[PDB]
Parts: C-alpha cells; sequence; structure tokens
C-alpha cells in the first residue's frame, strides 16, 4: 500500500536529508546544500502559496520520497512535476505511484490543462518512467542546466489531459 | 449521548485528518490537501471572525465530526452549512443529530433568516437528509463544481425560519 | 469561607466552560460559543483595560463563579454589574455574597455613584437577589435581546450609593 | 432639500467644532474636549468598525449636523441613535428629517429591530421630538450621567420595527 | 466609442460617489454607505487579491460605470459578474457592452468556464439584459437578500462557456 | 471675550516658545529646554491619555496662555492644575479666568471631588490669585524644587467641591 | 540577618499576593486588584525606568516585604518611598530596617537631595515608624485618597539629607 | 540614436500603458490588466531581486519600449529574454536594436551562458527576429499557454554564447 | 545681544556645515564627516536622550555656533561641555558668553556638581578662554586622541560648582 | 579650487549617472545598471555604516566625480580605495587631487596603516596615477573580473602610511 | 590554569551577583542594582556592540570574576579597563593576571594604542596593582564621582602601548 | 570514511569553540571572541544570504572541522575558500580532503571560474596544502594583517577551473 499526502512541517527532517545528497539533488540540477533552519524558512513562506502542491510519497512502513507540483499557473492552466524517490527504497516501483498519483491530482483536482517536467537526456530510467504514462518529448534544451563540472542537456517533456 | 462544542486549536489534529481525505472533501468540492501548520494559521487567522462558527460534532466517548456555520450575513440574516460526520462513525445518525443543532443554533441564537448548503446532485443521501429536515432545493447550478475530474452539478437547497418554526 | 479574587489567565479554562454553556449564557443574553484561544487573546487584549474588573468567585475548595464590573465610567461614576455561579455549586448562596462582595467593591474602592444590570423580566430568582441588595427597577426594555429563539425583555435595575450608605 | 451621507475625514473638521461646543455636548452627556488629532485618530481607528454607522446631516447649502447609529447589535439586532443639529441651524426642522432617515436606515437596511436612545429628562424639546416619530419611554435612570456640575436623570426611550 | 480598463486608486471618487447612492446599491443588495478612506483602505488591500478583476466602463468623453468580475475562483472555474451604470448615463446601452466585455474577459482571458450573478426577481430590466447574453436563470433563492426594509427573492443566473462559443 | 479650548497641534509652536523661556518655566520649576520636535512626539505620546486636559487661553484676538489638568487620578478623584500666562498679556486678568474656568471644568465635568497646585513660596502673586478662588494652603514643602541655583519651597494648595459650592 | 536586593521577575508572584489583599492596599491607597500577567507586563514596562528603584526586603529565610523609591527626580533630586511589610511577618521590625535601608540608598547612592512620603492620617504606626527616623510632617492633605468608601487624610512628611 | 537605460519608478506610467494593451500582451501570453498602484507595489517587491533586469528601450525622443532579463539563474548561467515595442513606434527596428544590446547585456555584463525565450509560434515576425540574432528553436511547447480564448502552441529557442562568439 | 536656545531640527543645516570642516571638528578630535541625513536621523535618536542639552548660540542677527551639555550623569552630577563658534564669527567674545551660560545652565538648572572638558593642549586659546571662567587643569592625556595624522594630548580641566559660587 | 565632501542623498542623482554609465563602471568592473530608488534604499542602508566614507569630488562649479573608502577595517588598520572622475572633466587632474586628499583622509584622520586598491592591468592611465602617489603593485589577480565579455587581470596595489 | 573567554549569556547569572553586592560596585562608582532581566536585555542589546569586549575570568575549577575592555574607541584607538574579582577568590593573584591578559588582548588583538582606567585615590591596592604593569597616573579628577554618600576623587591611569612593548 | 555536510544550526557550538581559540584565529586573521548568541544570531543574518557556503567537515566518528566558501560572487564567477581543522584532529590528512572537496564544489556544483585565499606568510604548511592542489600564489600582501601584537604580510594565492581541469 502507498499513498501521496501533504508535505507537513515535520517531515521537514527527511526533506533535509533528500535535499542534501549530491547523487540525488544532481539529477534534478538542484543543489545539495541546505540547511535544515533554511529549509523550515523555507516551508514556512510558502506555507500559502498556492502556485505549489508539495506532497510526500509515503509506503506500508515509512516516508520514501516527495513528489512537487510546482509553477501552478491557473490561467494557462498548466505545471511542472518532479519526483525524488529515495535511493534507498528504489527497487519498489514507488516512482511510477507517485507520478501516477501526481498525474491525477493535477488534472482531476487542481484542473490543469497540461503538465511538464525537465528530465535530464542522460537519465533515461525517468525518462522511460515518463513516456510510459504518456508524457512526450516537446523539447531538447541543450545546456540548459550545470552539475557534476558539465553543462547537461535537458528534455522538456509534458502531457496533456486530453491525452491522459 | 450526543453535542456540538465550539472547535478548539488542540482539535486540529482531527480536523486535519478529514481536510486530507479525498472522499471527504469530494462530496464538499474542497480540495484534499492541507498542511497542519496551514490549518492552524488559518485558524488563527479566523479566530475573532464573526461570519463563522465552526462546531465539532462529540458523541458519548470521542471526536466524531465537524458542523458549520459559514458565510454568515447579519444584514441578509442567511448562512451557509456545512457537514463532515467522518466515515468510521456514519450509519449511527451522527448527521442528522449535528445538523438540527446546528439549524437551531441558526435560527435561535444566531437570530438568522434564512440557512442555505449546495450539495451534489448525485449525492441522494445527503439530499433526502437534507430534505428532511425542511430544506427545499431552490436551484441547480450545472457544472458549478469540479471534483474528480469532472464538472458536477450542485443543488442549492436552503430552508427558512418561517418555514421552520412559523 | 468565601472570597473574591481577580481574573487570572490560569482561571481562562474555567470560564472558557462557563462561557460554552447554553444555560448560563441564554439568561445573561450572550452566546454560548467561544474558543480558548479567543478567550485568551481577549484576556490579553483587555488586560489593561480599566473599565472593567473581572472578578473570580471561589470557595472553600474551588473556584465557583465569576463576576464582572463591566462598562465602568469615571466621569459619570457607574458601572455594569455581571455574576454567573455555574449551576453546580447554586443553592448555596454564593450569588448574593459575590453580588454583596462586588457592590462593595464598586462604591468603596472603585468610588462608584451608581451601579445598573440588566435581568431577564422572567428571571425572578435573579430579581429578587438583586432587590434583597436595594436595586431598584428603573427600566422595562421590551425585546431588548434574542435568545432561545425569542425576543426577551429585560429590567434595567440600579443601585445608587446614597442608597446604599442609608 | 436635507441629506445623510457618510461621515468623511474631510467633515472631521466640522465634527470637531461641535464635539468641543459645551452647550451641545452637555445635552448629550459629552465631554466638550477633543483635539482634530485625536479626533483623526478615532475615526481611523473605527474605519472598519461595523458596529457604528456615522452620517452627515447636510441641507441645501453646507453641513448641519450628525447622526450616529452606534452600539450596533447583530444578535439582538437594535442600536442606539444620536442626533446633534448645531444651534446655528436650529430653527429649520433639521433634527426631525435627521431622525426620521437614521430610523429608516436602521430598520430597513440595517435589518434592525429596535432603536433606542438616552435623553436628558429636562431635554422636553427633543423628548418630544422623538414621541412624535413613536418613541415611547422604556426607563427612567436617575442620575445616570454627571454634567454642568450635577447628576441628571435619563430617559430611555425606543421604537420597535413592529410599531414603526 | 466605449472601453473596459483596470480599476484604477485615482478612479475611487467615482466609485465612492455609486457605492454611496441608495437606488444603485440597492438593487445590487449593497449597502450605500462607505467613506472614502475605508474605500482606499479596501483598494489597497486587495491590491493583490487575483480573486478579483474590477474594470471601469468608460466611454467617448468620461467613466460610466463599473464592471466587476469577483470571487473567481481558479479551481471550479467560475466567477460572479456585477454592473453597475451610472443612471445619468443610462438608456445609450452602456450595460449591454460592459456586460458583454466582461464576458469575453472572464471566458478568453481568465479561462473562466462559467459565470453566475445573482439579480433581484423584480428587476426585469437587468433579467432581460442578461438573457440577451445567453445567461439562463438556474435558480430562484427566496427570501435571499433584505432591501428597502424587505426580503427580496434573487436569480441566480448563469453562462457556460460551452453556451457562449460551443 | 476669553475663552478656553483643546489644545491643539498646531498650537504647539505658541507652547514651543513658553516652554523655553527661562522666566515663565522657572516659577513652575519646569526646564527650559524643549525642541519642537520633542515637544510633537510629547503630544502625540499623550494623545488619548485620559490623566490630562491640556487646555489654551485664548483672549478676543490671539492665544494669551495655557492651563493644564494633570495628574488626573479617577479614583480618588483630585488632579493638579497648573497656569502659564504669557508675560507678554500680564496684568489683564487673564489668569484669574484661566483658574476659574479650569476648576469649573475640573468640578463640574470632569466630577473631580479636590484640585490641588504646587507653588512657589515667593509666588505671593499667584498664591493670592488662587486664595482668591478659595485655594488653602496645606502644606510647605521645604527645598522641594531647585531652581535659579538654589532649592525652592512650596506650597501644596488645594481646594475641595465641598468648599467650592459653599 | 535582613537585605534589600532588587525587585526581580522571579518574585512577582509574591508581590502578586500582596498587591491583592485589601488590608494592606488600602493602608497606601492602591487598589487591591492586579493579575499576575498584568504585574508582569508592568515589570517589563518600567525595566528600564530610571525614575524607580523596587526592592524586596528578605529576612533570614524567606521574603517579608517590598519599598520602592519612585518619582525619582534628578533634577530637584528627591524621590518617594514606600514601604509594605506583608501583616504575616509584622511582629519583628523589618519595616524600620528596611526604611533605614531605603532611605541610606537613596541618599548614599541615588544622591537624593530629600525623600518624601504620604502615610494615612490615622496609619499613627507608619507615622511614629517614619518620625523616629527624623522624617517630619511637611503638610495634611484632606480628603487626598479615598478608600474602605470614604475620603481619607494623608500626611505629606519628609526629610532631608542634611537633617540626616 | 537609441539605447538601453535601467527602468526607473518614474517611467511605471509607461509600463502600465503598456501593460494594459491587450494586444501587446497577448502576443506575450500577459493578462492586460494592472492597476498603476500594483505596478509600483510589484517594482518595489522587486528593488533588489538579483534575477531580474528590466531596461527601458529610449530612442532620440522618448521611450519607445521595454526588455527584460528575467529568470536570471546564476548556477546554470541562464536566463529568459522578453522585448515588447509599443506599436506607435513599431517598424524602425527598434526591436532588433533592444534585442541586440540585451543579449550582449546578459553574455558580456551578467556572464551568461546561454538566453531563452518563448514566442508564440505564429508570431513569425518576432520568431524571425530572433533567428536573425541566432537564437534556434529547441522546443514546440503544444497548448503551452492560453489566450484570445485559444490555448497556443510556443516555440521554445535560445542562443548559446559559445554561439553568439562564433 | 546674545543668546542661548535649544537645538532645533531646522537648525541642523547649521550644524551640518560645522560638523563637516576639517578646523573646527579637528580641535574637538571629531571627525569632519556626517551626511545631512545621518546628522537628522542621529537628531532624531537623542530626541528624548536626557544626557544631552545641546545649545545654538545666536547673536543679534543670526546663529554664529553651538554649545553642548553632553555626558550628562545625574548620580554623579558631572557633564562634559564642549563649545564650537563659527570662525566667521570669532573674535567677537561669543565663545566666552556661551560657555559662560552653559556653566550658569548646568550649575543653577541641571543642578550639577561639576563640569569637565578634553582640550587640545596646543590649543592655548581655549585653554585660555576655559581658566579664565575657573576651570582647572586635572589631567593630562597624553596621546589620547588622534587627529591631523598625529597623537594629541589632552587637557582634562574642570570646574566644581563650590568653587564657581562658593 | 577642489574639494572633498561626504555624500549626500541629494547628490545621489549625479551618483545614479554614473553608475550607469557603462564605459566608467566597465573600468572598475562594476555593473552599469542601478535605478535610482535602488540607489537611494542602498544610501540608507548604509547611512549608519561606519566601514565606508563616500565622498564626492567637487571643483569650482560643480561636481565632478565620487571617491570611496570602503571596506575600513579597524583591527587590520586598511581599507580599499576606489575613485571615479566623469569623462566629461576629464582633463583637468581631479583624479590626481581626490586621490591624494582620500590618501591623507584615510591616514591622518581615520588612522588607517595601509591602503590598497584593485585597478584593470590595461588601465594604465590610473595605473600611473597611483604609481605616482607612491603605490606599488603587491599582486596581479588574473581573470579577477569579467567585463566587456571577457575575463580581466587586475593590479592588487598598495601604499603603507610609513612609505608615505 | 587561568584564563580569560568571552562572556556567555549563561554567565550573566554570576555577572548579576557581582552587580547587586554593594561593596564590589562602589570601588568601581557603580549603582549595586540591576534586575537579572535587565542584565539580560542589556546583554542583547550590546550583543552587536564592538565597543566592548567583556571576559569572564575563569580559574581551574569555576569562573572568578569579570574583565571588561569597554569605550573602544577605533580612531584614537583607546579603551577603558575595568576589573572586577569576586572577594570569595581574592589573595590569589587573579586580578593581576586577569588584568595583564587584558592588556596583551587589547594591544595585540584590538590594535589598541593606549589604554586608561579611572580608580578611587583611596584604593591603594588597585593603583599599585596598575602601577605594577606599567599604568601611570595622568590626572586627577577631584569629586569625580560619588559613592557612599561622599564625593571622591579618581586617579585617570593609562598605559600606552610604546611604554608596553617599546 | 570523511565528508562535508551544511552548516547546521545545531553544529554552532562546535563552531563556538573554534571562534574562540585563539591559535586556530590568528592563523587566519580572526579575532578569538565570539558569544554563542552573537554566533546564532549571525547564522540567522546569513542564513538566506546566497554568496557563502559555510561546510561542516565530518570524520567516521564526529565533526573535526569547518570549511566556507565565502564572498561568492557570480558576476566574476569567483569566491574565497577558507578551511579551519581543529588541532585535536590535525595530522590526519582531514585539510587536504576538505580543500579538495570545497574545491570541486565550488568549480563543479557553484560553476566558480576561480578560487582565491590568504594565507599568512609564515603558514608554511597550509601555503603547501594549497599549492599541492595547484594553488598559486598571484600576490604578496605586506603587513596586510594585524596578530600577535605584529603587522602580517599574506600571501593571495588562487586556482583558475582551466588549471583545475587541465
Amino acid at each position: 500500500a502507498m499513498k501521496l499526502r501533504a508535505l507537513e512541517y515535520s517531515d521537514l527532517l527527511f526533506v533535509h536529508e533528500l535535499n542534501n545528497e549530491y547523487s540525488i539533488m544532481s539529477y534534478w540540477f538542484e543543489e545539495p546544500y541546505e540547511s535544515l533552519t533554511e529549509l523550515q524558512h523555507l516551508f514556512d513562506k510558502h506555507l500559502l502559496d498556492e502556485s505549489e502542491r508539495r506532497f510526500i510519497v509515503e509506503d506500508e512502513n515509512q516516508v520514501v520520497g516527495i513528489v512537487e507540483l510546482v509553477e501552478i499557473n491557473y490561467i494557462h492552466r498548466n505545471c511542472e512535476i518532479q519526483i525524488i524517490i529515495k535511493p534507498e527504497f528504489s527497487g519498489k516501483g514507488y516512482a511510477k505511484f507517485a507520478f501516477e498519483k501526481a498525474i491525477i491530482y493535477a488534472f482531476n483536482i487542481l484542473n490543469m490543462h497540461k503538465i511538464y517536467l525537465y528530465v535530464d537526456a542522460d537519465n533515461k530510467k525517468a525518462i522511460h518512467i515518463y513516456e510510459s504514462q504518456g508524457f512526450k518529448t516537446e523539447g531538447l534544451l541543450k545546456e540548459q542546466f550545470y552539475t557534476k563540472g558539465k553543462y547537461k542537456d535537458a528534455y522538456f517533456m509534458s502531457l496533456l489531459k486530453s491525452e491522459y
């Protein structure tokens, strides 16, 4: 049994660890540096931010990951989606479930018209996970991000509600 | 023995659980997403908001639900009513008790002239529970809400004090 | 042994209970709805309010009630008096003692020239308890309040210092 | 032609003068002392106070008086009414018009159930003005106010909507 | 030539005049009382309120009215519409132009799915002006408002984008 | 024609001058140093201070002086009175009129039971001006103040309301 | 062994009790009403108030009373003195010691030129305690205070440093 | 002679006009609604925002347009570029000059590694103006925006510094 | 005719001119750098600072200098004195008048017991002006200050009230 | 006649223009972008900043330039010096005078022990102006700044008080 | 083994004890009165005050005293020094160690040019302890302080870095 | 196993110790004085400061040191690097690992173009530890700092990314 539940202050500890792991943040072009105090101040800052919906992917025993619908625009009705499953719990398909539930939330609850995401071109794993759900590559932004000491190309992929 | 009491800060932990259940919030067109900190900040924000009266529905042993009189207008003397009995305690008549007690509170204490509510046209259970108390359908707002990925119609039902006590 | 002391923050919980009992509040035309947080914010708000003196009525064992000198005007030298003894401790004469001590505080310490009160015209018990101390009815405000789904009249009663010393 | 219009900051000057006249304030048990700065701070303080409705009685040429519905309670549905016409403009029936318009506002707009007022027992003028409109004496509060160096009795009068 | 533009702080002087006219506010169940300072503080308060879009209706020479899209919900994708053309400029078709431009703004720019409004059941002028644009009566809320000392019913009318552009 | 009115912010400039004249302040044991900005901040500070009533004494043409009812205590019902007529307008009897009107304000409007004042034992002019109105010396505080490089004694004088009406 | 020590937040509990005793406050014309919260807010308010010096009179075992040098004026170099010994500990001369130490503080530390006090004319006890230390009656303010339902005369007494 | 300067508060009025023209905003997928007060508050809000560089495009006589380097990221070293020339001054080549100067600012002063932009797939004029400077289409985001009552696709175009120096 | 009056906000423009003259600030070991805004913020900061009494020295026609009693300690009853007469008005005896008036103010109004000052050991002009009034050298602080790129000694001079008036 | 005077709010207009000129800011590695509002907020922010001393170089008629002693450290007793003369007024030796006066201020008034500065290696003009006053090159920081689309080397030069 | 370390908030309890001892504060002309809350607020106030360096003097087992470098001026490069060793730990040479360590801190870390102090002319113990380290009497300020009900003279002593290390 | 992590508030205590050791700070020209409260306020102050990246150097068991990338400039793309390994854990090579990991962070994550540092010319150990990683001396700032009662020269050393990848 797996579920998605709103992010809570009490969970920031977990979110702290993830945000300070190099391997995880790198694949998503993030910086693996964030004090718990800064994370808590950011949680408080965006407490009423209706452009974001940060969730927690939880299995039958503990929290396993995070999934975020960010840049939620209510005029164009689209939003970016980000998924991060801790490598400790990779091996059990949590990413696909979290992705499906996040898509269902964005379309059926937030009434979004389109979802999009940026994925490292070399991250064929996540690329295939996304393609399985109906996401189609719409762009190839070359040298759009800098990580591991090099500029990396990123696929801009997306999915329309009409296609879902 | 059942009662309604004022919603307390200490009760938010329960309300939180209800505000994140998809099945519960859906029937009320709400969004099943709210951090405990957000709920607390909102409680603090509306602490002195006289347009709201959020009661907790409690039974002989523990809390069971929440009934709220919101959008209380004191010029037109009307307010919206919302009921949410946790499914764990469903089928015990708590909904009817809480709804009737809230009607009495609105008419006899708040001196309201009219009460109204929006109910999904498919929730015949709630429509019947409301009709039993005297609420009559006054409108059908088609595609008025959006839930479960579809636009849902809503009966605007209401009850007048004159119809409730003559 | 009975006494009156100043209302303390730590006492608010007791007050909270009283402020949510419909039976206690209705006779005083108040609304039986108040979260503990709202009561605490109100206590902090009026902490320096010199127009109010809220005393706790305590018996030999525990707190039994509340008395209040509100709307204290220092130019006209008068103030409204309110008393509430929890029904659990009713029938033991606490209300008369609290009324006497509050009158003494108003006249001898606050240097008030007059005390007044509103009492439901049907509440003959409180009316006689007040008349015993010399409070005389000076007005009949018809339909002055709304409670229990009906408009209620109220006696405006009062006692001058010149009548208290005579 | 006479009218009632919401009180404005720009009118406080007038309200200042009235509030510092002994003869006027005395009949209404008020204190004839108020700096313009204090009056402006009080106007700002009660800007969003929904328990009050302060108006201005204006004739065909200038402002003549003030009329206030205060202590507006929306549970018991009643409020106190106060009227003050500057003596310069006494002689033309402005008080009766202002009173009638204030009653109409309280009953037909604020949906009030009862209106009440305190009037000095010796103020037979205002007493008769009020009795003409249907107000009935409900109480005689003796020595309820102190002015001109003596305690004065005050009639508590009122009018129900059913009677109006 | 007629246009709708964003409401500006400098325009409040006009809005003030409209917010204190009994005849205008009555048909919209509003209260004809608002100090210029209150209106300014409210404008400042809702400056960043994305649930509102308050347009001023202007003609070839001067301002004539105000049309507002309020209660903009971005989940259910619906909003309420309100029109007020000053009587001085009535009978010139400004109301129809402003209403149609506001409908277009809501459907084509705000990406709204439905528009609705409350109209007094006696204001057949406004009911007809709204029916001409495609609005259909979806409800009759009896005694829903209180104005001119009487409880007034209100037609809940609405228009769907699907019905407006297919 | 002479009058007393409430102290206004616009009057502070006048006050400023008086508050920087050594001759005027020394007799009242004050310090002749006060920037206009400090006086304005003090006026704003005590704007809502109900313990003080600062009146301007105005003649037929211009402002001539200041009178003050300070340390107004509403439990003991007394207050200190202070008067200062600019030497430019001295000798015309303004001080006696201001004293009489201030006493009348304290007794008849503020409902004071007693008025008191401090006056330099050498200032026989002010002493006689006070004794004319019924103020009687109740104390001689020796070396109570320090001015002009010397410790100065002061008469504590006062007048009861019972003596003022008799 | 007796001592005087600066008033501390931790001692306000004691100061609370004293301030709510009718018999004690009455003799000093104070009002026997004060919540602990108000007392703490007042302590915080006057934390940096250099016009006051509030002490605590402590014996060999516990706190017994309070003594305050208030209205400290540094131009005229004088201040009012107030002493309150809890009746429980009356019987042991704590008031005389506290008074002497407060006088020594005012004169030798604060460099005051004169000390004064108000004492109820009927309080012959405190009057004699003060006269023993050299205080001389300088005034009789009749009906200066109101307590126990009556106006009471108060002796204004004082002591110069030159006389001490 | 044409130039680019920093956006000043005094310029906001001009911006205001541009930000309320439907024709100008629709092509950039913006909403043509913004009170002057909101624009001023936004200018003050982002005054210290180092992620944005908003320049005014000025000609020999007056201000003609705006250019903007927004979403400036200093880790990945890229930023979005936006340009708007008022239609009154269109056809004179101002847009190309502004684009060139903004690219030069981004690459030579901000040390950016890449610039990118969104442009409506139908706006062939802007597309060619961008392609002239070396911006190459890297993506086609279908139904990425909503304007004029229709979902619109957008080319994601961009230019690297290595292509600009080569 | 010469006088000393309280320093006013409006006077800062003059003080500014003096606070940026190297020759003036040097003899007083101050730094000849201070923006008008800094001077204004400092005036506002010390507005209620009772440890300072900053007088402006004025003549028959215009302002000429500034004399200040700073570091006013009310336990030890001593304060430092500083004089600055603008060179334009030098050689007219303004310094002696201002210094003597300040001494009188300190001893006779502030009730100070001792006055002191630091003076450069080379400024024999100031040393003599101070000795003429009774100030006696009590210390020689070598290399106590740093000005004109060199460490300068300073005479600590002082005057007792007992020595000034016996 | 030339002088240096403290920077004033009223002068920020001038400072605005200079700060938005590309040629000037480039030689000093600054960014030629600054709104007048931002400049005023920065002036207010550093109003009490004792680590800075910003002056204005003024000739017989108008303001000509700016000179700043920044990063004033009072432990190590050193500070950076920056000079900017508007090109309109280049041709009259204002830079040398401003530099000399700033050095005199830093050493003789601020009691500094050492002054230092960064100058573009290609800016032989300013380099020689500085060398004339006794400044000696202590370092060559290669690619220390980025301007005009290229990394530029900067001479770190300085002057001790003992050498001055 | 002895050391000096920065004063910590947790250390205030000790400092409090020293700030209320008459014998200790007297020799330093301080007032033996300070609530723990006042001391804490002052510590918080001067938390970022670079003019002060308050060290605690600790021994092998526990805290023993406090040594402070105050009035640190960074233009003239001088500061005042104050030592207070609790009498319980007197006669063990802690004063000399702390004073010498503070001198070293001022000259070698803070880069001060001169150190000075005020000492009661009767405290020959402290005068000798200071002379042993090189401090030389530079002034005699008579009646400069007031303690134990008498005006006390004070030696202004000081030490130059040039005299300490040549 | 050794690692670098982000500096946490809970780590400040460790930092506090290091920041009060004269031996550790002197080599980095810092002052060995800092209360824990000041360090906490500084951590909170720079919490959102993107110009700094303060890492803790941790070994297999406990925290051993600190490394810092400060003065991070994103236009010129450079930053200063600082390292401090507590002497207790010196000699185990932690400093070289921390330096390498910090350089990697600056170049590969922050995208820095150059790193630089100041090191005491006598600290040959740190100089060689830096030269091993490719840092080359670019300047000799003589008498650039003041510590241990003497002015000290410092090597300005640095490493480009082009040299790090080559």
